[PDB]
């Protein structure tokens, strides 16, 4: 493909972890051609803390991570030869 990823952007939801539920995030990229596309399926999500969190999702669920509790888990998104790191904060809406 002549066109290449011009920039990397992260879509909702903000950085927050629920009591004990799964949370999915979307990745948006802009091509130098001014075009946009969802790479959530092209990008592989993972966490440094695999012991306190596990990432398991089929091709149709790519982008699903469940975090029991780690205080401060870090999700790393890798796309081909380009990757971006982001920090997720542990915040429960209610007990």
């Amino acid at each position: 493909s002549a066109a290449t990823l011009s920039s990397i952007s992260i879509s909702p939801i903000n950085t927050n972890i629920n009591t004990t539920v799964s949370k999915q995030f979307f990745a948006v990229g802009t091509y130098s051609d001014g075009t946009k596309a969802d790479l959530t399926s092209s990008v592989t999500w993972s966490s440094s803390n695999q012991s306190q969190a596990k990432v398991s999702n089929a091709s149709e669920t790519k982008g699903l991570v469940t975090g029991i509790a780690s205080g401060n888990p870090t999700i790393i998104a890798t796309y081909g030869s380009v990757s971006g790191n982001t920090i997720l904060t542990v915040n429960k809406t209610d007990t």
